[PDB]
């Protein structure tokens, strides 16, 4: 089943690009930014070759890596080679602007080095701005230690970059940190624009944010994994998808199995949801090993992942014409299975 689901087209809805990051290059901007005296590369370099703590210590080192604009642009070329490699043929990736005076780095400068990323692809055929072939879209997150300023900034500058494949806005960053009431204000302003809005949701026990956050009426949510029963009622009412992240979830704890992951309720209920990777480089994962996961655990046929998988176009924040070419890919590879 494995090279079937390898060859699957598959709708990636929740990677992180900081997340994404092979490990070979990893290793070797570590072992760069080490050789300069920025870090001290044994603390490092075992664990790049698991656990909790150790995935915690990587995203500590790539927060590191990730100041300058070459390492951008490099990473996100890629992450969009790799999973076009996997036979993903859509992608929303999401990351954080980020903000560094000394580097001359703005958020603006950031994005645009992600851009140039997406130009330098050369493996495959990318489509991103209205050989295996991919379709990229941008999603800009808001951190959860940020001010509403900052949040500000990031919507600001994502409207601006709708030409180049901006489609949403995002937010992420430590569930335990920061305040609903600090992004609201400009998540509306987001989602009075136009822009689609997805949500980090329930990733801690918090009934109040997680109340909150469903009566914004987001267009999608992350995880839910602390959802209680009156979340689950006004989320099936809402028709909200939720972004199912399993080894995320697995690994980090906020679920404590696959075997009651709330994924096979919701599929069963016959409510959206979309198998993501959330962080498959620091997760040592892949969507085609996300979605072998969930087959195993519901024991679902090729016929029902294939419309499992086709089922997330009408969950991407892509224009029309977008999912008009995704319905004639699924379509055009239904053959195979
Ligand atoms: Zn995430």
């Amino acid at each position: 089943h494995m090279e079937w689901i390898q060859s699957l087209p598959k709708i990636e809805l929740h990677a992180h690009l900081n997340g994404s990051i092979r490990d070979s290059t990893l290793l070797e901007l570590a072992r760069v930014l080490g050789e300069k005296g920025v870090i001290v590369f044994a603390d490092v370099e075992h664990v790049i070759q698991r656990s909790l703590v150790e995935v915690f210590k990587l995203f500590d080192l790539i927060h590191k890596l990730t100041t300058d604009h070459k390492t951008v642009t490099r990473i996100t070329r890629e992450v969009v080679e790799d999973f076009a490699l996997e036979n993903v043929v859509y992608l929303e990736l999401r990351t954080t602007p980020k903000r560094s005076d000394s580097i001359g780095m703005s958020k603006r400068s950031y994005m645009e080095a992600v851009i140039q990323g997406l130009r330098s692809v050369s493996e495959v055929d990318i489509d991103f701005v209205t050989r295996k072939k991919i379709y990229v879209r941008l999603l800009l997150s808001i951190d959860r230690r940020e001010t509403t300023e900052s949040a500000m900034e990031t919507v600001k500058l994502a409207l601006e970059m709708r030409d180049v494949g901006v489609v949403g806005i995002d937010l992420s960053g430590n569930p335990l940190v920061g305040e609903w009431s600090t992004f609201l204000p400009a998540l509306q302003y987001a989602k009075d624009n136009d822009l689609h809005i997805t949500l980090h949701c329930g990733e801690v026990p918090n009934p109040k944010e997680i109340q909150a956050m469903l009566d914004f009426k987001p267009h999608r949510i992350g995880h839910a994994c602390f959802f209680k029963d009156e979340d689950w009622t006004k989320l099936k009412s809402f028709r909200i998808p939720v972004e199912i992240c399993l080894t995320s979830n697995i690994v980090t704890k906020s679920i404590s199995s696959i075997d009651i992951h709330h994924f096979a309720d919701l599929y069963n209920a016959k409510h959206p949801l979309i198998l993501c990777t959330d962080d498959f480089g620091v997760f040592s994962t892949s969507l085609s090993n996300e979605y072998a996961l969930a087959v195993r655990s519901l024991g679902l046929s090729k016929s029902e992942t294939f419309a499992l998988a086709r089922a997330a176009i009408d969950a991407t924040f892509a224009e029309d014409e977008v999912k008009q070419q995704l319905r004639f890919i699924f379509d055009s590879a239904s053959p195979e299975h």
